């Protein structure tokens, strides 16, 4: 496809709502509709990742007759229908509505759906452990019996038959499930889950009877022309991903597949995947990288460094944060790993904890990647020589694809990756908070224009089909979030002021967690209150230093609380918060602008997520899933198709020319797009025009717009475009030869030059 165009499906978003949008997204020049998962999920499931039935199309979100009418429009129009499938796990919520999970609970292992699930019986001692109970004592006195089901609040469980009678307590202890404390799913947890969520219960996707039913439905959605493409939900989680890619081919008919797989710097995935490539967060990093001055690297460490009274290394958080996590919320995984492994040494589960923190990628695929334990391994057994006869002897049996604790370990160092760095260690190295995003490495702080451009190529080489992304359901910070927070990188020193003088004001004890808010909210502003107050107790939790999920700090996040409402309401704050947004606000869209259009003109296949045709100032989960005004950017478009040129301003109107013309125009026009040439300038301030050639069509773009500005403008910088005559879509302004940079951006900080 030219794109995709990803849409959140839900009950408040159908997808006959969709089917009603389908038009204004091909006026928008969307070439695919990228789906959410449409299985039946939870009663009331606003993603669909807890899939609950996987016989039918969701009845929330429309059932077969939404999607049979979405896939309708869409076709009779020439676009595409690409959907997000969950093959890992279910939810397990409300089991009442997971046939096969009440079962398992109602029947045990004498269960036909029991093998379904990834169940460590011996463990439990012949019981599936349910962490559903508080963690008071007497909780068990709530347990009441209710027919044939036992009952703790609004929770409820089957009566394996023949076991009633007696108190509730004599009645659960006969059950082929045991109701234990939430808190003991840290440690003592007995089926595999997906992350740290007891609610989403993993299936063995890897057996064909499981396979067939799990994807039966899908299966059908792609034998009667319903769905183009699949895009696979974590296959990291997953016992045998290449085997389950190369099924789910047969199955799709040959048709595109893409992964959500995070890649770490240089890494590459197995290529006999039958799969187009990622879900774009492999591009989103050199995308951001390319628009952060590097001199703000030591102005901006040191001020966290200063307020954290100790240097923040991400070469000591990485390892720190996966070996605690590894000790904590995820050990159930690391101790059933260890019971696979029996007594291969001493202390095999510090061993396990070592190699996952000093992993450098998110999993093995073995016999592939065997480099990457190997290093893991030897990385241990320098970090811990304590334990170098138990590591090598460890690592020796993680490398055998044929030991089940070494694929089991696979799908756990999938977990600790994700919990450990992107849910925390993320939250304390706050020095630019644009760059920890998914699927970047925050200790690098900037890359070159040629380092942008050498990205570009190797995508083009390796990865021509895969998607490139700014936004997705799963960003830390929303595209133009980040756009702003990155323009700091060009003014350390004015950060550093601000930080001082609004926390001269108001803190919370934290300075470094400030560092991080203040960032979100700089970036996200204008925000309500509401939104700002949630995304600082969420910040604060997954960072863990001065609050919790488990275990909180009430008192320190009652000054968290009142420092967004003094952000919001009180004079002075709210001034000094108001002027350094005026400041970088143009640098911000500048910056917005240039990520836009470079992702959607560059190799790949650009997703384009809901609304972001216009400023998307979101934060994370649920910030970043708000419903979208299609109504309002239809309005703007047609404006925009009415010949109205817009100003850079805060209604995003010249984004949305920005989007919709380099969509059409990948869309509509592809012979256009046959290379990549970087595009470099020539002059005073050539390093801040960034740019390249796609065979017919230019993507020309600002990098650093403060600098830029404070060298007085472009001068007499101008670009080589060729003995050709190319035309700016976004303005209609001609260029040939050597154009002044003032000329083609005079209007806009970006231009969109075509051929003639």
């Amino acid at each position: 496809p030219a794109s995709t165009y990803r849409l959140q499906i839900s009950a408040e978003f159908t997808l006959f709502d969709a089917a009603r949008i389908v038009p204004y997204l091909h006026r928008l020049g969307a070439d695919w509709l990228y789906l959410s998962p449409l299985l039946e999920s939870e009663p009331g499931s606003s993603h669909g990742y807890d899939v609950v039935d996987h016989s039918r199309v969701d009845a929330a979100r429309g059932g077969p007759e939404g999607l049979a009418e979405l896939s309708r429009a869409a076709h009779e129009r020439g676009m595409g229908v690409v959907v997000d499938i969950v093959p890992n796990h279910v939810g397990v919520a409300t089991p009442k509505a997971n046939r096969w999970w009440w079962d398992v609970l109602a029947r045990g292992q004498r269960s036909e759906y029991a093998d379904y699930f990834d169940i460590d019986w011996e463990f439990g001692g012949g019981r599936l452990r349910l962490p559903v109970l508080g963690d008071g004592p007497d909780e068990l006195d709530a347990l009441r019996v209710d027919g044939d089901e036992l009952v703790y609040y609004e929770h409820r469980f089957p009566i394996a038959e023949g076991t009633g009678g007696g108190t509730p307590r004599e009645v659960h202890d006969r059950q082929h499930y045991e109701l234990m404390s939430w808190r003991r799913a840290d440690h003592d947890l007995n089926y595999r889950r997906f992350f740290a969520v007891n609610t989403l219960a993993a299936v063995r996707v890897e057996d064909p009877r499981v396979f067939d039913d799990t994807h039966r439905e899908i299966g059908r959605w792609i034998a009667e022309g319903l769905v183009d493409g699949l895009r696979v939900d974590h296959p990291d989680g997953l016992r045998a991903p290449g085997d389950y890619l190369r099924r789910l081919a047969e199955l799709a008919q040959g048709r595109p597949i893409w992964v959500e797989k995070i890649i770490e710097g240089d890494e590459r995935m197995p290529p006999q995947w039958p799969i187009a490539g990622t879900t774009g967060y492999d591009a989103l990093a050199g995308i951001d990288r390319v628009l952060v001055d590097p001199a703000g690297e030591h102005p901006l460490t040191q001020i966290v460094d200063e307020a954290a009274g100790s240097p923040r290394r991400w070469a000591e958080l990485v390892p720190e944060r996966k070996r605690a996590v590894a000790r904590g919320i995820l050990n159930s995984e690391i101790r059933r790993v260890a019971r696979e492994l029996g007594e291969v040494a001493g202390d095999v589960e510090d061993a396990l904890v070592e190699i996952a923190a000093a992993l450098s990628v998110y999993r093995s695929y073995l016999p592939f990647g065997r480099e990457h334990l190997d290093e893991a391994v030897a990385a241990a057994q320098a970090a811990a020589p304590q334990l170098e006869a138990d590591l090598a002897a460890v690592g020796a049996a993680l490398a055998d694809p044929g030991n089940p604790a070494a694929l089991r370990f696979q799908q756990t160092s999938g977990m600790i990756m994700a919990k450990g760095v992107e849910d925390n260690a993320f939250y304390r190295y706050p020095r630019l908070t644009s760059l920890t995003e998914v699927g970047g490495d925050p200790s690098l702080f900037a890359i070159d224009a040629a380092a942008f451009h050498a990205a570009q190529r190797d995508r083009a080489a390796r990865l021509p089909e895969s998607m490139t992304t700014l936004t997705t359901h799963d960003t830390k910070r929303s595209e133009d979030t980040r756009a702003r927070i990155t323009a700091l990188a060009e003014a350390p020193e004015r950060w550093r002021r601000f930080l001082t003088e609004v926390g001269g004001l108001i803190g919370t004890g934290d300075r470094v967690l400030e560092n991080l808010i203040w960032q979100a909210i700089v970036g996200a502003w204008p925000a309500s209150r509401e939104r700002l107050e949630a995304y600082a107790l969420k910040a604060a939790r997954e960072a863990g230093e001065s609050t919790d999920w488990i275990d909180g700090d009430p008192a320190f996040e009652e000054r968290l609380t009142r420092l967004v409402t003094v952000a919001v309401e009180e004079p002075l704050v709210h001034e000094l918060l108001e002027r350094l947004v005026d400041e970088l606000t143009a640098a911000g869209y500048s910056n917005g602008l240039a990520a836009k259009l470079l992702q959607l003109l560059a190799p790949g296949t650009p997703d384009v997520y809901q609304g972001t045709e216009r400023w998307d100032r979101s934060l994370v989960d649920p910030d970043n899933r708000r419903p979208v005004d299609f109504a309002a950017a239809s309005e703007l478009l047609d404006r925009l198709d009415g010949g109205w040129r817009p100003p850079v301003d805060e209604t995003g109107a010249v984004k949305t020319l920005v989007v919709s013309r380099a969509l059409r125009l990948r869309r509509d026009r592809p012979e256009l797009f046959t290379a990549y040439h970087p595009v470099t300038a020539r002059g005073a301030q050539a390093e801040h025009l960034i740019g390249f050639d796609r065979g017919g069509a230019i993507a020309l773009a600002t990098r650093l717009p403060l600098g830029l500005a404070a060298a007085g403008g472009w001068g007499d910088t101008v670009v080589d475009v060729g003995e050709r005559s190319l035309r700016d879509e976004l303005t209609g302004r001609e260029a040939r030869g050597a154009a002044r940079v003032a000329e083609l951006f005079a209007d806009y900080p970006v231009a969109l030059l075509v051929e003639t």
